[PDB]
């Protein structure tokens, strides 16, 4: 299968998850995308600490055990996020300190992991704890506090829990090889594979934004650290912006790395997100496609002038016009400015520079114009292997009215078909 991003993923024998939240659980728009794209799931809260320990040596698995079943009957596999880290941690753990604090940790591995025994893919046992400061240690918390060795003994404490589960360490801003919190991450785990501490994995939450860009050498990062002798996961990937070649250079990283088990994008729709000024993720509020969806599809499924297939002629802005409001159409294809269309990471199809294809409606017949580019889904495409070009609000492909082929043939928004009046090749 390759129609969807988890499907796409598994023919790789990687895995595409998101976040879920049991309080979305009821809203049908949201479990319709969540159960159809993904096959991971890692509950968004219900497994922090809080969550399954309110009150010390009160376990409760209400929430967690909803989105755990919801993911398993849906055909998902789960990662168990988070066993023991510094922030949401419940007020009683918070004023604990040294020894009870560090019997606490360990009590409460042992109760949600002994809770999810053998039924767990992965775990974030430790995550968050180094600092971003820019000496590549320790952040300061209660947890550190109790001795450096903190997080070993987690891992210990996991493995012996559960033998079953894969055991991660979990950060952000990690991501970056030339970032010393990076380097403080690795040390780290070439220590603990040396000296034999139980880590399988080492989890990259990807959260991306202008403060903390992705860059191409994530993937030396990864390679890196698979070196090391553990897996790597993409776990909380979010990017600001949601720009589409990032997205698909995520993804194709992903793909370069053997022991890239697979990407967890953080959240379904940008609605849901926990950064949803940031419009990070694959589907609009609205549940629409976002252009950066089929970037990532195109890239799971392993990959100038638009012209028709069916009528030999090329996307074309009568006579170079740039006036608002003019409806595209077919012509001969030459070298003219109004001819050439440029595919932005936001989805948008721009010619003359600040001009772009635009559905003046979202029904079939809509006509498509040009219009001053302002960032609307009405301006946002959705380039197809199938070789039609979909708008992202109508969900209706570009066409070629009446299958017109002649010069002057109109450009409109109609149901997709399939058909050659629908079809565009570029180059």
């Amino acid at each position: 299968a390759e129609s969807t991003l988890g499907a796409a993923a598994a023919q790789s024998g990687r895995y595409f998850g998101t976040a879920i939240a049991s309080g979305k659980l009821g809203d049908s728009a949201y479990t319709t995308i969540a159960s159809r794209e993904f096959n991971m799931v890692t509950a968004e809260n219900e497994m922090k600490i809080d969550a399954t320990e309110p009150q010390r040596g009160q376990f409760n698995f209400s929430a967690g055990d909803r989105v755990y079943n919801w993911a398993v009957q849906n055909g998902k596999q789960v990662r168990g996020h988070t066993l023991a880290w510094h922030s949401q941690q419940p007020g009683w753990m918070q004023s604990l300190s040294g020894s009870t604090l560090r019997q606490a940790m360990i009590d409460h591995i042992n109760g949600v992991m002994g809770h999810y025994k053998g039924k767990i893919a992965q775990w974030d046992v430790v995550s968050h704890a180094f600092s971003d400061d820019g000496s590549g240690g320790r952040r300061d918390s209660n947890l550190q506090r109790t001795g450096n060795d903190w997080i070993e003994v987690a891992f210990r404490t996991a493995r012996a829990a559960d033998p079953a589960a894969k055991l991660c360490y979990n950060d952000y801003n990690i991501e970056n090889w030339t970032w010393a919190k990076t380097q403080g991450v690795y040390n780290m785990v070439r220590d603990f594979k040396q000296r034999g501490v139980p880590i399988d994995c080492v989890g990259f939450q990807s959260h991306f934004n202008s403060g903390s860009p992705y860059n191409s050498n994530f993937r030396t990062t990864l390679q890196n650290f698979a070196a090391l002798g553990v897996d790597v996961a993409i776990t909380e990937l979010d990017i600001q912006g949601a720009s589409s070649s990032t997205y698909a250079a995520v993804t194709n990283d992903c793909l370069a790395v053997s022991r890239c088990l697979g990407i967890t994008v953080w959240g379904v729709r940008d609605t849901d997100s926990w950064r949803s000024g940031d419009t990070p993720l694959l589907f609009n509020g609205d549940g629409s496609k976002k252009a950066a969806y089929t970037a990532v599809l195109n890239a799971l499924n392993g990959g100038g002038q638009i012209k028709g297939v069916g009528s030999g002629r090329c996307l074309d802005v009568p006579n170079a016009s740039t006036t608002d409001g003019t409806q595209v159409q077919l012509y001969d294809c030459h070298s003219a400015t109004n001819q050439q269309w440029t595919y932005t990471d936001a989805g948008e199809l721009r010619v003359y520079g600040d001009k772009c294809l635009d559905a003046a409606g979202t029904g079939n017949g809509t006509k498509v114009q040009i219009y001053s580019c302002w960032g609307g889904d009405n301006q946002k495409w959705r380039l197809n292997s199938d070789g039609s070009i979909v708008g992202v609000q109508s969900g209706l492909c570009l066409d070629a009215v009446g299958g017109g082929t002649a010069n002057g043939t109109l450009i409109q928004l109609y149901s997709c078909s399939n058909g050659s009046n629908q079809r565009w090749t570029r180059t």
